[PDB]
């Protein structure tokens, strides 16, 4: 169904959808491991379908349409606790590349391309824990895809190696991410 901002389970998949209070986006659960996205002037959200908890080593199968018209990206995307994390395993972006003006630490070959790996940090940003202070951790696909597999463990274990811990995971979807713009999506996750 469409639906607004919160968490479950629907057809067997955990989904989270987020935003900003900002209108201009709808969010739409699907059959299985399906979900929509159309927005038109959004301000930020973030929505999709996977796992909770997730794991260090599940290969993500994604699949669709994913079609921004301005700043949007899609991505393997999740958190973890102790420490407190935000990460993303980017397979395609919209108009703005999320590593912008970050420091590059490493490179990772994953499922058919290079990605290229940076940290960065949120000062009292929205999180799974409330406003707060966290490091984001970014693999970014230098071959855009909207479709493929995604073996988690390659970049966890390339992150390790750059000093990039993980926690205990909390949730791990595939999710479209979109930053004051439109466009339209829907993709299937296993
Ligand atoms: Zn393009
Ligand atoms: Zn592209
Ligand atoms: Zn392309
Ligand atoms: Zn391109
Ligand atoms: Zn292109």
């Amino acid at each position: 169904q469409t639906i607004q901002p919160g968490t479950g389970y629907n057809n067997g998949y955990f989904y989270s959808y987020w935003n900003d209070g900002h209108g201009g986006v709808t969010y739409t659960n699907g059959p299985g491991g399906q979900f929509s996205v159309n927005w038109s002037n959004s301000g930020n959200f973030v929505g999709g379908k996977g796992w909770q908890p997730g794991t260090k080593n599940k290969v993500i199968n994604f699949s669709g349409s994913y079609n921004p018209n301005g700043n949007s990206y899609l991505s393997v995307y999740g958190w973890s606790r102790n420490p407190l994390i935000e990460y993303y395993i980017v397979e395609n972006f919209g108009t703005y590349n999320p590593s912008t003006g970050a420091t590059k630490l490493g490179e990772v070959t994953s499922d058919g391309s290079v990605y290229d790996i940076y940290r960065t940090q949120r000062v009292n940003q929205p999180s799974i824990i409330g406003t707060a202070t966290f490091y984001q951790y970014w693999s970014v696909r230098r071959n855009h895809r909207s479709s493929g597999s995604v073996n988690t463990a390659n970049h966890f274990n390339a992150w390790a190696q750059q000093g990039l811990t993980l926690g205990t995971m909390d949730y791990q979807i595939v999710a479209v991410e979109g930053y004051f713009s439109s466009g339209s999506a829907s993709i299937t996750v296993s």
